[PDB]
């Protein structure tokens, strides 16, 4: 049918942040960091508008791949504030034809 072996996901997260926050994303493999908030991956508030206060990262992963991941905020301090229990979880879809997919989660 046709596979693809990498899957260009992205996350895309709704949270209302201060001027001075930043965000990124942590995750149980070596590519989300794994899981070090140093190693993490920012989001980009390039789409954030009042009405769709969105923060979003495309991240390349190989299909089927399982993780947990969380979100983390950065105020200037570098005081890191991370989302609430429990982990998030993802498995990378396989799936005919598929190269895209989207994660739409709101930070809790």
């Amino acid at each position: 049918c046709t596979t693809p072996t990498a899957v260009a996901v992205t996350f895309d997260l709704t949270a209302t942040t201060t001027y001075g926050e930043n965000i990124y994303l942590v995750g149980s493999i070596s590519q989300l960091g794994d899981w070090e908030t140093s190693d993490g991956i920012a989001l980009s508030a390039d789409k954030y508008t009042s009405s769709d206060p969105l923060w979003y990262v495309t991240v390349t992963l190989p299909a089927g791949e399982s993780f947990e991941y969380k979100f983390i905020r950065i105020e200037s301090d570098d005081s890191v504030e991370w989302e609430s229990d429990p982990n998030r979880e993802y498995t990378v879809p396989q799936a005919c034809g598929t190269s895209t997919a989207t994660v739409t989660d709101t930070w809790r």
